């Protein structure tokens, strides 16, 4: 109110002013809205008027669980393995039949488990959420989780206890509470996260891409491979999550040493030490809350594209399937993940990724930032630092090796909005960072009405958008508020730094 | 067990990981490197620019609301200020009621030429380290060479004085909101957010209004062009403006009777009072959210029509208040065409103007003087134009109301992300075409990035040439609603009526 | 409007207006009552209105 | 319903549009009630007496 | 009036919409009241009552063996219409749900 | 299931259940309250029921 | 005359250009 006092004519006219502007103001999100014409004449012009308003509920983030970046015995995972190996095989009295990375390899198993027990009480918890006021609410989360609505409508009671029997034979292994990587895991995929904290808000997930199935070879090491979860359009009932926990698990109760290394673990850490899953019941819903730090790393969240897998063909590049492998013959039995990034899912050159190519963009709230808040908003954050080095002569794709990530990496992201045109169902659009836009009249407003979404969202991924065209691409479609250009190395420290934070157990005798 | 955590056991080693410099300058191009050394092969496809814009500048035009007969909320105006003036002013009394409200438009427009010289003399003060657009980037925006401020600042700082010592030798009523009301857009700057790299908003006149006298048929009101952004206008081109705009009321004897009838009626301390300028004086760019909210909701509605506008097919159409005796009754008359783009052709972006409008605010709750100042900016079409004749060019629509001011463009200052990395001026309307072309796609989405920065932006309504296919709202949404052109139409009759309101006699 | 069509913004009526307003002081004019969403009229007993009707 | 369909008004379109009817009414009294005219005279009284009463 | 003028209202529908509305809403609420009476009922068992609960599941058109072999499902059931009928919204004040909801959920 | 057909689809439906919220509030609702399997009604005696069965 | 000197007059613009990470870890 800088020089503007009033008119005082709607002061002593307060009834006019009442009745010139009454106004319904609160739209329940989740249904499509036509706005009309306000030049009556315009149907003349089809498509050069739009009369459509669709507001988008549910942005859900594809991420992948990971151990750091491992390519030799100084990484975080196997100094983490060292001292874990230290306390439950030495200073506590443990058995000798198992090495330091079979523990750790144990230890990253058992958080899939967690993350897969967490994803289906998530899937569970939703079903009960109806609002008039939001209409996405549960459908378009659960279309996001890749679930059948009606099934779980249908089949609530076997939901519910599916979910409690997965928290029950999880009590079988022993993994320590206090570490933070099962906290921050079940934290991250246990939630929904509203953008802007108000009534009719957009709503934020965590998925996993894909979980870790423990493979046990001979003499040979260790393994643990992609087991790929649903995506956004598969409408899986109860049996398809079923099978996925089975084969989960399949590995791991008969396995000895996951026997004697579950003993070992109870022993060592006690069993109040230990990770438990709380039980559910008939009224455990949970409700979508406000937090701001899961906002900060949702905004600076850089895509690293597709899971390589074994049966994944890419030209040029044989044998860069992701796994996380331990031979002791290989490397000095270091744990080993070191995953090429940037693909799409298909044996050709996703041509955006070139785009995220520049160092990345720290974008914050407020003039003033913790330590904590600038460490936690680069965890989603993943630069590339070099291209792979391509097998023969020719290649299609274009991997990239990074310079470090996180405790988890992005793969995509998920937005499920109503439809433009009849009969205005859900809309499913899976995107990265980079988005390309080809050489078509039929990709302009379509990635115009993807941007229009997009920025709804409030603490939204910053978008790089390569025009097919013009051989160009722009940089971060964001609003920036107090940013700052982050390299490779600093992002690096940072990355050092909490994944070595995630891995540490404060229960053992290191530095009392 | 001891369970402290890691970042407690070592706070240094978070600490020193995490100390970045923050709070970069605005108003300065930013490289940001490569991520990936060997990916200068990819030309273009690796955008490392970093642009930050600074100023959006809403050109706008004063109105009186759309007079389309005598029962107008102006002539009804004219009526009570002159059955006003005539009952505190016992004598004999030549003008007319018209005569005298055309008067006070005439001086409204007078105070909107004093507030805009004074801002362009108070803006050059400012300066600040970490805004670089301070003050050259708002003296591009308000079209006047900034040197010339510099170098010229006792003959600026004079001929600004002596606009408010000449115009404010006209009495003109301070119980009319009306001359408070652009007084207080006129000569503010507005930042969009509440930080010190924030992003300015300022209101610069489109037009003006010159008196012109003429015959016997009555008086009417004819525009007259302000300076546009990028024009590198000098004193002696604002001195001629001043001119052209005062010649017919410096010494005359008709504007004087005017003059002081209204000192009589409306006493001097209930007259508006000009603000001095000095050396000292300077104004700060403060936050306002009445603003934003009607920054927000703005509707562009093009150009204004001149005598010289060569409109194929509708002859006529230029912007005029006009006052002839011998038309409808001697009634103030102003019904102005709207979807003028300065050019003789369609403009197909207009198009996507045709659809209802939405109303965003912030919060939950919202007040009724809250919803009636958001929407003060607005302005939908309601029909279309007619044309009269063969063929027509262009196409031009009828609203069904507006207020006291119409927006005509928008214009944003940014900084160029190749060198020498100079200032860049950019106007558009809330409408924007993107015809087919590899140098419009790119162009067209830095445009809107560059818009997405300033917080309550006016909300874009995109068309695309080989889509044949506009897009709708491009802002992102809080607590809306949809206006029909009914209800706008009501608000901007409350409106126009509250602006031009004088007190009774007793 | 049909009602009002050669009254509003009309000179004349303003200048009678005027002239009625300097004559009668404000307390002497006539007062139309306001409406809102409270105003409601109830059905009242006079004596004085069923003599003329009838 | 009754007294509505005595004063010749559809009584759903004063129920529907309730806000516009109140604008309407409103902007008629700010309107007709710029022009003045003598209380003093008891015409008007009357037929504010008997014109707005039930 | 109260919903439309009183509040801000939306002005897409009129008045016997919203009635309508509201009672197509008591449907919902008989619905679960029924179910839930079938589902209240099926747990019922007296020495001195041999009808109990076979006579009032039959009399309620149930297979009465049904829901004792889906006893889960069928309270699950009850519950997930309970939560579906959150989806819309409908006054507790008026006495008409409350009326029917007391008939229907009692013996 | 074909009780709810047509109510969950129907943006008609959604615009008057957002209306009613917001004109009710959210404890002004009529809330179905949740079962569990220790919920047992009873047969009780209500002078008034048998009142209207007569 | 005022003869304070500009990085007393603008401490946070100093303080924001010369936050840098220091104490870089070794063995990498």
């Amino acid at each position: 109110e800088s020089t503007r006092n009033d008119v005082a004519w709607y002061a002593r006219y307060p009834h006019i002013l009442e009745e010139a502007t009454r106004l319904p103001f609160a739209y329940p999100i989740g249904q499509y809205y036509d706005t009309g014409y306000s030049v009556a004449s315009a149907t003349e012009w089809s498509k050069y008027v739009d009369t459509s308003l669709t507001i988008p509920g549910v942005m859900c983030v594809n991420f992948t669980p990971t151990p750091g970046e491992s390519y030799n015995k100084n990484s975080p995972i196997n100094i983490a393995a060292q001292n874990v190996y230290t306390y439950v095989r030495h200073m506590n009295s443990g058995h000798a039949n198992y090495e330091q990375a079979d523990l750790m390899m144990y230890l990253l198993a058992m958080d899939s488990l967690y993350i897969f027990h967490s994803y289906v009480r998530k899937i569970l918890a939703i079903s009960k959420l109806y609002t008039p006021v939001n209409k996405y609410f549960p459908r378009a989360l659960l279309v996001a989780l890749g679930v059948d609505p009606e099934d779980v409508f249908a089949n609530q009671a076997q939901w519910e206890y599916f979910v409690n029997m997965v928290a029950y034979r999880a009590g079988a292994f022993a993994a320590p509470a206090s570490m933070t990587y099962y906290e921050r895991h079940a934290w991250m995929s246990n939630g929904l996260y509203v953008d802007q904290d108000v009534t009719r808000a957009q709503i934020y997930m965590f998925k996993p891409t894909m979980l870790w199935k423990y493979e046990n070879l001979g003499t040979t090491g260790t393994k643990l491979v992609p087991l790929m979860m649903p995506k956004a359009g598969d409408n899986r009932k109860l049996v398809d999550f079923q099978v996925l926990f089975n084969n989960l698990v399949s590995t791991m109760l008969g396995d000895e040493d996951f026997g004697i290394m579950s003993g070992d673990v109870f022993k060592a850490f006690g069993a109040d030490g230990l990770v438990k899953l709380l039980a559910v019941d008939s009224t455990t819903m949970t409700l979508p809350t406000y937090d701001p730090l899961i906002l900060a790393q949702i905004h600076s969240a850089r895509a690293v594209g597709a899971p390589i897998l074994e049966t994944s063909t890419l030209t040029g590049f044989p044998g860069r399937q992701w796994q996380i492998t331990q031979n002791p013959d290989v490397n000095n039995g270091a744990i080993i993940f070191h995953p090429s990034f940037g693909y799409d899912g298909q044996d050709h050159e996703e041509l955006s990724f070139r785009a995220m190519c520049s160092n990345m963009i720290l974008n914050l709230p407020g003039e003033a930032h913790s330590a904590e808040m600038i460490i936690e908003a680069t965890r989603l954050a993943t630069m590339f630092q070099v291209k792979a080095v391509p097998a023969g002569d020719t290649s299609k794709p274009v991997l990239y090796l990074p310079n470090g990530f996180g405790t988890e990496v992005v793969n995509d992201y998920t937005m499920i909005s109503v439809d433009k045109a009849t009969p205005h169902d859900l809309t499913i659009h899976t995107f990265f960072n980079n988005i390309l836009v080809p050489n078509a009249k039929e990709n302009y407003v379509a990635n115009l009405e993807l941007l229009n979404n997009i920025i709804q969202f409030d603490w939204a991924p910053q978008l790089y958008l390569t025009y097919g065209i013009a051989q160009e691409s722009f940089g971060p479609f964001a609003q920036l508020n107090d940013w700052t250009i982050l390299t490779g190395e600093t992002l690096a420290r940072m990355h050092e730094v909490c994944v070595t934070s995630m891995f540490d157990v404060p229960q053992m005798g290191f530095n009392k």
